[PDB]
């Protein structure tokens, strides 16, 4: 089998992407944030505290003839941005882009933190990291990809995120029309549960490529590119007036600037992030200070190849027995 679904930016900045997902019988369609940095499929639901729902579409398990309570199971997750959610668990039929999994754990939110409530466009998350990170207790549950894998034509999914435009998540096949050149594959460590790999270096604008190993994760659920402070300083030093602002929480730059590109290495290959992809717009409405799309990872503990980086590439998440990542230009 295969599946193919369009993913759409939630706003004009590409802060996140939503993909429609069918849950239950008859289908209830929710728009989920596909997150290769986590491993829980959780939804706003009829069980979510009413004051914490503000415009989201909810899953109502009592209206699904295929929903079954997973008795005793609870979940609770905290994300790197400080947001969180928790609740109980149902199993139900879940379809993405024509690919159907029966018996998928659908984690129903009883509580969500304010950033989720405040984002009316995201009805939940669909985790695509390794199932060892799934938070369901006492019986850990598998991701949608893990459950689908054996039925897929090939044990892969691909992320093709758009810049200010829709893109595609495919399951089970590699669309050879969706990229240019060849796909360069690179090793993955699953030891932390992430799609963790090592970039071979970087360049700023037209500058020379610096060969240096940068371990990080491919994370569709993180908006920006978070890299070591040395790399980030080298980038922003090429932008007149750019500075790191403790009050804003990262590097800002004059909105009048034209930003240089940023290149990252994948083996001997190179992915170029155009400068425009690094512009996240005014820090507050009407400000002439703009927020940068490349930020330091120093306070995180891990480097994160988020959407800013991934949307410059066609990305293969290869879930074969030894997983690997593939990157192509597009």
């Amino acid at each position: 089998s295969t599946g193919s679904a369009t993913t759409t930016p939630i706003d004009s900045l590409d802060d996140a992407y939503i993909t429609p997902v069918q849950i239950g019988t008859p289908a209830q369609t929710l728009n989920l944030d596909f997150d290769t940095g986590s491993s829980d499929l959780w939804v706003f639901s009829s069980e979510t505290t009413a004051s914490e729902v503000d415009g989201q579409t909810i899953y109502t398990p009592s209206k699904s003839t295929t929903a079954k309570l997973l008795s005793g199971a609870t979940w609770s997750i905290s994300y790197g941005d400080g947001s969180s959610s928790s609740g109980d668990v149902y199993t139900d039929t879940v379809s993405v882009g024509g690919l159907t999994v029966t018996g998928q754990a659908v984690e129903s939110a009883k509580k969500v933190s304010s950033s989720f409530t405040e984002d009316s466009t995201i009805d939940g998350l669909l985790g695509l990291a390794f199932s060892t990170l799934n938070t369901v207790s006492p019986t850990q549950q598998k991701t949608f990809f893990d459950n689908a894998k054996a039925s897929l034509d090939s044990p892969v999914f691909t992320a093709d995120l758009g810049y200010h435009a829709p893109g595609t998540y495919n399951f089970g096949f590699i669309d050879t029309t969706a990229y240019t050149g060849s796909i360069t594959y690179t090793a993955v460590s699953t030891k932390q549960g992430f799609w963790e790999w090592t970039s071979t270096g970087y360049a700023v604008g037209s500058g020379t490529f610096k060969s240096t190993s940068i371990d990080g994760i491919a994370d569709t659920g993180t908006t920006l590119l978070y890299l070591p402070a040395t790399v980030v300083s080298a980038y922003w030093a090429q932008v007149s007036g750019a500075k790191s602002s403790s009050s804003v929480g990262g590097y800002v730059f004059p909105c009048s600037a034209t930003l240089p590109s940023f290149t990252f290495g994948v083996g001997s290959a190179r992915i170029v992030i155009p400068g425009d992809y690094i512009d996240f717009g005014p820090i507050s409405t009407g400000s002439s200070s703009c927020f940068g799309g490349i930020q330091s990872s120093a306070g995180i503990g891990i480097n994160i190849f988020g959407d800013v980086a991934l949307k410059a590439a066609f990305v293969v998440f290869n879930g074969a027995t030894t997983p690997t990542l593939g990157f192509a230009s597009k």
